[PDB]
């Protein structure tokens, strides 16, 4: 039963009330986008011609007096950076998340949908006296990790220690509207909590990847 | 050349003249509705734009009159219920099409893309004496039989087993203007008619699964 | 780094500025139509709630000196028509592009995005004497070629020529606003320059396909 509200909840983020794009979709973005300003401009047009209707109004009153008169004288955001692996781009990708107010403020997290993994890491810099991964790195040792998994194919395997010594492929950037603090919560919460992840990683790869950006977002809320 | 019409029609229901969203795309689902607003909302707005118009131009007659007046004395439906098998969710995907006015009256049709099977079962209980297998029964089964397909890559057919054993994943819903009569013929001559089937079951993942809606509403129609 | 400037130029065409549709997508295409149509109307309304808006203040000025007056008296395009190969649909399809007034002036472009492969091939017939495969042979000549690859599958090489006995499935037309000798020259560019083409077939499916139509539009301006 606990299973059924979860898919509802779930499944009432990614159908209304929430504009989200599949990631790996710059094309689907863009059409996101363009209903949105469509929606925003048929607003303001119905307030244009309801204001026109009522000066209309008001002057048809007017002219009745004017009638009479004359009768009677008649006598910023954090940025989510997506970049999708060389080798099985469907299924396996990355984003950079960027900390709009810290020079060096970001961490990855890293997707094969294939296996179903997601790995995080922080690629934060802190100095401290009292008074580290780079996104490269956090890049192939995710493919170092993932080609671990004995769930992966033979063949999988070996695209994945392919793609760990080429160029990701970029395909552009997210901004929601939350704080780094939250999303990069939110991001842990679906490394960390089983539950949440075994609900988020599954169905089909474009409902799927909708629903990660979802879990971005809302965290463990995604099922609330 | 009968070959070239069939491909003709069917591709005149999934372009224009049929709002079919993808079942297993709860997003493009919300899309399509959201053009739909859109467009009934501007069909309004230029009711109104128009209605503005004609009342401006009585008024500009009016105050003419007025001028000249002046001058003178100067001196319910089927629901279609979608679920994704929990692997290939792509390809193994069944809908649970449920009667508006009958309390256990319904039927599964269940897909698996992969092999180009579909599966039609009554799930309708009906009691006699002169005066009926359950959803998970008909889900448990079409694993079964899909993993009988000779047909079926080895591989295929093991996850047709886990899914055989695992909770599907809910999709939502879609409602069509017609009866259950009428989709419940549709879905057996999908399953019956073995020409009309090799014709919606093939091409693209995403265009075959619209093209399966468009048989639900037209039947053989679907090539008229 | 000339590589970043490549993927952001690629990524802008087929983000905003160029509605590209998925060509193995009849309802991404309607789709795109239909915002276009949207947005069209909406450019219009503006306009003509404007005009309303002006009209009006016109008839209140005129009321305004009726008022006074009356107080003192008080006392044609290349067609590139789709086709999916009947396997592996969603990775191997065709082009048929149609110069608009040449009665045999068309050319074949074919691809397998599963071993990243494109082929070209010319079908104009020309008359010589001082004073040419057709497309069927064409379809039948591409999947031989594309078996030929040693980094195709066992199982790829397999469907591939089963494909190649078999009949495509029409998805439709594209139009374009180029010339026939335009598309042509971007056609072969794609093919014959290696670098463009390492850029073009690559990432997401459905992105690489829209990458695709945007490297017939521009060529290697494709990454300008």
């Amino acid at each position: 039963y606990g299973e059924s509200v979860k898919q509802a909840v779930i499944l009432n983020v990614v159908g209304g009330g929430d504009s989200i794009a599949d990631p790996l979709s710059p094309g689907e973005n863009d059409m996101v986008h363009r209903l949105k300003r469509l929606e925003d401009e048929q607003k303001g047009e119905i307030i244009r011609t309801k204001h026109n209707a009522q000066v209309i109004a008001k002057f048809g009153r007017d002219l009745e007096d004017v009638y009479k008169f004359a009768s009677r004288e008649h006598k910023q955001t954090p940025s989510i950076h997506i970049y999708a692996a060389p080798w099985d781009s469907d299924s396996v990708f990355i984003f950079h998340v960027i900390s709009p107010h810290h020079l060096n403020e970001s961490f990855f997290l890293g997707f094969d949908l294939e296996i179903e993994y997601v790995h995080y890491e922080d690629l934060a810099q802190h100095w401290h006296s009292l008074g580290g991964r780079t996104f490269r790195e956090a890049y192939r040792e995710f493919f170092n990790l993932a080609s671990r998994s004995t769930m992966a194919s033979d063949i999988h395997k070996k695209r994945l220690q392919r793609s760990r010594m080429s160029h990701p492929i970029y395909l552009g950037v997210h901004n929601y509207e939350l704080s780094y603090i939250a999303i990069k919560s939110n991001a842990m919460q679906l490394v960390t909590d089983e539950d949440l992840q075994k609900h988020v990683l599954r169905g089909p790869l474009h409902f799927q990847r909708r629903v990660i950006m979802a879990a971005l977002k809302y965290g463990v809320k995604v099922m609330s």
